[PDB]
DNA sequence: TTGTAAACTAGCCA
DNA sequence: ATGGCTAGTTTACA
DNA sequence: TTGTAAACTAGCCA
DNA sequence: ATGGCTAGTTTACA
């Protein structure tokens, strides 16, 4: 692997005394929603009180290893987003609410409510000297869109010349099994929202840690864009496949 | 004014004892935010524990209205929907998040976050007997969509042939103020989102309130639809807007 | 054009 | 306090 | 084709 | 403690 890539076959709650405080620019954090998948392990069959409990085991421990700069995305469902957001916003600051709208929506047979097609995403900083570079994930526009929004008011603007905000809802589809990016995960995330948060929110060459890092598409993301990461994944087949992910660049 | 389509220019806080308890089939509340907007008023000047006080306040008024059958749609923004999300979990039971895209952000000049374009709207039920009927608020296909969606698996299912459900979240644009619907306003909601609540959550001939009603769009929307309704709205242009937005009809 | 899986069925009745 | 019936659920990748 | 407003700037400094 | 000044922010209505 390359450089400041560490890919841990660990248990992170076991092994984040090993990490450094106040060493870490970004948390990327995708944990186990509470929702019930397979992972290999019991992670996601915890539910209500007890999976909010462990939420903040670990939290606990991995938001000292933040330096006073680094930032945090924590991914999560509606369903435990407003009591972990809650916790969150006696530890950190909230910067924004990012909307994942996955396009595809859950399947299961239900019509006593809408469909499930958005995952949230918390975005919280230590103090209020966060950094937070919007340039990297400019969206530019094409030349006909640019030609739809460009007025003599709006014309010289960075939004219009550079490119725009992605705002705080991100429409990007989930990944289909047959879909290039696919591995053998099943709760992969597209590459497209990991690196939007580690190009606006570490610094380049900075720490970013992922507590449960998967498949390891934060570390493809700080592979690519020179970025330093820290994993921890209990599975050892995901740790497998990360390996591969990160020496295929 | 249309029968049993109420409108009163009372603050609902102090006007509840004149509504029966359990006679209300939904409660569709676009409450302040808390972001400092001018309705006339200071309502939207509170802020912190102050706004959330009198969040829980008026909600504690406004729940024991909702028959057993009952639901509830609330407007917040992220800022807040954490804390006021957390508290009526612990009154009703949590349906849905849905999140309304409005598509164009909010403006200002900010580089250091995610520009809003999202407002959350939580979906709340008295009991698991909640009345919802999602025929009337199916999306139906156009000739071109169907035909990119249809397979043979797929052929005679209630989504494919009637409609899609709208999912838990909506693109549905903000509206501008040249825009036909647009009335003098500073936060008018789309008629689109505010039907869909009460074509789904409200049985026809039911009863809505709207506690602050502000231009009466849940009032077009029950008229328009065959439910009765009652509002408040502490601003009088706002009440008159109403009126002429039902008799318009 | 088409097969097919993707973080988020549920209400009855027994 | 608990299963197992049912009718029932979208999009976009290859 | 073009003007324009829409629930959600933010750090600095005289 | 307080404006004011700055660089700065998108779509889709008409
Ligand atoms: N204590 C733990 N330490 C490390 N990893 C864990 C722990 N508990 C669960 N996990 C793993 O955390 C992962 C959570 C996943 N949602 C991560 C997905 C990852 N973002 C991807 O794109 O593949 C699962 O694969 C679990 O096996
Ligand atoms: N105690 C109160 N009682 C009744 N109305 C209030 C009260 N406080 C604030 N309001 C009004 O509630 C409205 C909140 C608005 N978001 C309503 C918008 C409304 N959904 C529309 O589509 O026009 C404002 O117009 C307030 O003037």
């Amino acid at each position: 692997l390359p450089s400041g890539i560490e890919l841990h076959n660990r248990d992170f709650l076991t092994d984040a005394a090993h990490l450094p405080d106040a060493s870490i620019d970004l948390i990327v954090a995708d944990p186990p929603y509470g929702l019930g998948k397979d992972y290999g392990n019991d992670s996601d069959k915890r539910s209500g009180d007890d999976f909010l409990a462990w939420t903040r085991e670990w939290l606990e421990l991995a938001i000292p290893k933040l330096k006073p700069s680094g930032s945090m995305y924590i991914f999560c469902t509606w369903q435990y987003a407003p009591e972990i957001f809650s916790f969150l916003k006696t530890q950190l600051t909230m910067v924004n609410e990012i909307i994942w709208d996955r396009r595809v929506p859950s399947m299961g047979g239900t019509t006593r409510r809408f469909t499930s097609v958005h995952d949230n995403i918390g975005f919280f900083a230590v103090s209020r000297a966060y950094y937070f570079d919007l340039d990297p994930v400019r969206i530019p526009y094409d030349a006909d869109t640019k030609k739809a929004r460009s007025r003599k008011l709006f014309e010289g603007s960075k939004w219009l010349e550079m490119g725009y905000n992605p705002k705080d809802v991100w429409s990007v589809s989930r990944l289909h099994r047959q879909h290039a990016e696919r591995v053998d995960h099943p709760t992969q995330k597209p590459l497209e929202i990991i690196e939007r948060m580690v190009l606006a929110s570490c610094p380049p060459g900075g720490r970013v840690l992922d507590p449960f890092m998967g498949s390891g598409t934060t570390a493809v993301a700080c592979a690519r864009q020179g970025r330093d990461f820290v994993g921890y994944e209990i599975n050892e087949s995901y740790c497998a496949i990360a390996h591969e992910r990160v020496n295929a660049l």
